[PDB]
């Protein structure tokens, strides 16, 4: 008595379980296959980004701001308080009831659509056939007409530090401290690590992050990356940049990290070391030898531009295949492949894909940056508005930061939109809906924007795209 | 000898500083006529906008929002305080350094852009002839080849509560408390008595909103204006509807006001109370009685879709004509009747004003409600998502509210969108954009949105129209 499904899925993040969902709306019977246990042994699904990810990341970054801004920028607004303390293991469990509130969420949505979840290790064998690995080493084969595989990415280990899920940890283990560390290293200067460092140095730790390359966040705009380096280093990150680290001794509670920049060969100290330098694609136990399905030099599974393997019926999503690893990214290949089993002529649009770093202020962007179209030899013309003449955002006592509008010289089509400030997010997804509908400077700028609200920053921005913005002279 | 204008606009608010400036941008020799002054008897520009109303009231509600959660909600994220005291004085000392910088800001826009601003009243005589009646009593007379009157709108006094400045007053004074007045109490209902009654409430404040409607924000989508006065009375605003205020009594520090509602005659005691049931249109001794232009029996200037009044070169704009009494309402007027007398194709479009409350939650809204449609005999497809379910949203500890998107059955374009809840201005104009370019439901739920981030909420709203949203049943 085999089980048959129309689709299987291997992996239940941002790509996997929206897949399954997906399909089970399109008359699909779905199945989903998960390992991943929360911390009694039980299936949570949402993956990386919702278990030890981007939600978490967030709730910390969110709790962590109001304990920095009660701590100095109240006295402005005539509030006081008596002293302000954190209480990390409180902090951390109202992270968990959120984790676990919104991982049962997933559940909910899987019983109302029809999604047979699987709890275990799924591995695609020959001819679309997936075998399942229970708890007690049992094994279960199952049949599937389309298989999905999305089984996402794990943090790079490097070498000179390996974790030890105490003294060293990665994303996972940094985000489940107890108690401040006096003294926090960071290896990696990129979103993950920007954002855990920003965490644990508003709560007072001596943050030091490493960064190897000579370069800072060089996907944002030149002048995005440039002002998060200046307020991040004001916050609290000494971010040393063409440090390379060479070795590390754990001694106890402390961890002597050794590296060498164009100085020469340094040494400091961590009661804390987090190991952030990036992620590499899971294939681990995940494919059979006879399976049909290749793997790339660099651990990703190939797949053409509608993520389809060269097997039939075989697609692969989200971080384990090219492209930028992002949740959203991953749910929409999710949803294209879903679309084009069912038939559909669909394919995703890669070209609007934003970017956000959840630091403050906040960090975002779409389309392209104005050192890449130099590059590319295309004539641009720049209009920018800082929020420091934003009344809404002084009302909020936080202005700083801007935003950038990118245009064509010859057309005026926007070809990127850039932002750092409150609200930074909501106002690159404005963008990006006007540059879908293929917008430009001028668009933009003859449209009716509220008052006050910090949506304006992008109305002046376009508008001094062509010099005709009213608040900040031409 | 005489002076000698292409534009002189008499008003400088947010219809009238904002025409100066573009008027200028397009080379026209433009002059803008104010009187109001500031607490010194010196010029002050931005109007009722800047000066007492729109950023004065979000610095108020941003600063009393930040006490309001310091008291009760910083404990879930393990942040303890001692006491939470608020000293209104620096409270509103924030606030007025925020106006002196901004005001500032506009002279500074006036002579970089080479606007010739004058201080005075200014009168619309005949042959489009403006009189300037200077602060002595002198009076001088401008030769102007267009005048665009601008002269905005003042609070309705009613008989039975006379505003004083002291225990009875408008929003103007509301916005100068030097103490928390224990008893509250505000006649209307609408935008202005809602954020002005917030404020106090959160400070601690025992208020009353007296309105004689029998209604709540009919404007807004009935779903809205249902979550609205359901989270503001859990928030200590006491709204009676369909309470007519009949008289009142000042003793010394109080006031006793006298109503009738359906049970009967009640009275009720109030320490300061805030009259804000509307604004009438200013023209006082704005026009000569042969100046030809004509008034309305509600006191509006007659003008044209395109804002153009009965004599040639003569238009009136802002909240001194029809229309939605809003900043940026009268600022695109401004722009469109400047544009047109430099003779270009200009032409307004009403339907896509965004509306925003700046209560928290934030409420706005862009575009048609559901009930008009309804007796519009339109047909239409209704998509919704509530912030209880934004991962966003509850790392930010802020879940109430909802999106809503509203699109034709037939063609499928977006004809409004509704939101209550955390960035309620950005998503709604994340709509405007949309609709500004013609979207259709699908258009919009086929865009890439960032994960985490508030704007999926319009983003699960716009595929929730057509049945196919993913993280809520269909
Ligand atoms: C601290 C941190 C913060 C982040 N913040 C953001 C952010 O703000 N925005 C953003 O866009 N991205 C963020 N990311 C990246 C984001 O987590 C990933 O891009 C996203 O999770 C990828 O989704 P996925 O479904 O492809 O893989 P994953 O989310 O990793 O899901 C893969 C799942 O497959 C399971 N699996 C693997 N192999 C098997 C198998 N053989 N059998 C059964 N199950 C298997 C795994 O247990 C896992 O649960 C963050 C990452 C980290 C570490
Ligand atoms: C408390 C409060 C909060 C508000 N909040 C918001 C909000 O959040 N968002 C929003 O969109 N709107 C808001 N409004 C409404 C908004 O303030 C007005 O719609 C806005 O000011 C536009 O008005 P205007 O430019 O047409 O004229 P106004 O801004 O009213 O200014 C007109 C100017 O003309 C001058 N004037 C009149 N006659 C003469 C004359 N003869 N000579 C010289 N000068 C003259 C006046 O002194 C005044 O400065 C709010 C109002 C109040 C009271």
């Amino acid at each position: 008595m085999t089980q048959k499904f129309d689709v299987v899925v291997i992996g239940a993040g941002p790509g996997g379980y929206v897949a399954a969902i997906k399909a089970a709306q399109l008359g699909l019977k779905t199945a989903c296959i998960e390992k991943y246990t929360d911390a009694e042994g039980k299936l949570a699904l949402g993956g990386t980004c919702l278990n030890v990810g981007c939600i978490p990341s967030k709730a910390l970054l969110d709790s962590s701001w109001k304990y920095k801004e009660a701590k100095e920028s109240f006295n402005v607004h005539g509030i006081s308080t008596g002293e302000v303390k954190m209480d990390v293991a409180a902090m951390v469990g109202r992270k968990a009831g959120i984790v676990k509130n919104l991982t049962g969420g997933v559940a909910t949505l899987f019983k109302a659509n029809g999604v047979t979840s699987i709890q275990g290790h799924g591995k695609l064998l020959a001819g679309k056939k997936v075998e399942v690995t229970k708890a007690d080493g049992t094994t279960e084969v199952i049949e599937a007409e389309n298989v999905i595989l999305a089984s996402g990415s794990r943090p790079i280990d490097i070498p000179p530090a390996p974790v030890d899920q105490n003294v060293i940890v990665d994303s996972t283990g940094a985000l489940e401290f107890q108690a401040v560390p006096k003294r926090l290293g960071v290896i990696g200067a990129g979103v993950i690590g920007l954002e855990l460092g920003s965490v644990w140095a508003r709560l007072g730790a001596e943050v030091t992050v490493l960064e190897a390359l000579d370069t800072f966040l060089m996907a944002a705009d030149t002048a995005v990356s440039k002002e998060a380096q200046k307020t991040l280093t004001k916050q609290g990150l000494d971010i040393k940049l063409g440090a390379r680290v060479t070795g590390s001794k754990v001694n106890g509670n402390e961890v002597e990290v050794t590296y060498t920049n164009a100085e020469g060969e340094q040494k400091i100290t961590f009661d804390k070391l987090i190991v952030a330098v990036g992620r590499r694609p899971v294939t681990t136990d995940l494919l059979a030898s006879d399976s049909g399905v290749t793997i790339d030099e660099r651990g990703y599974i190939f797949v053409d531009d509608y993520c389809a393997t060269s097997v039939p019926g075989v697609y692969a999503i989200g971080d384990v295949v090219r492209g930028m690893m992002l949740a959203h990214k991953a749910s929409e290949e999710g949803i294209m492949v879903v679309e084009r089993i069912k038939g559909h002529k669909a394919q995703m649009n890669y070209d609007l894909i934003p970017s956000v770093i959840y630091t403050h202020p906040e960090i975002a962007w779409v389309g392209k940056t104005e050192q890449a179209l130099k590059a590319e030899g295309v004539e641009v013309n720049v209009g920018t508005f800082p929020f420091a003449a934003s009344g809404r955002a002084m009302a909020a006592n936080d202005t700083g930061g801007f935003v950038k509008v990118i245009a064509d010289a010859k057309t005026d089509r926007v070809l990127g939109v850039h932002v750092i400030g409150p609200s930074a997010a909501e106002l690159v997804q404005q963008g990006a809906i006007a540059m879908e509908f293929g917008t430009s400077a001028e668009d933009l700028g003859m449209m009716v924007f509220s008052h006050p609200t910090l949506s304006e920053a992008l109305h002046e921005a376009a508008l001094a795209v062509n010099g005709g913005a009213i608040h900040v002279a031409n």
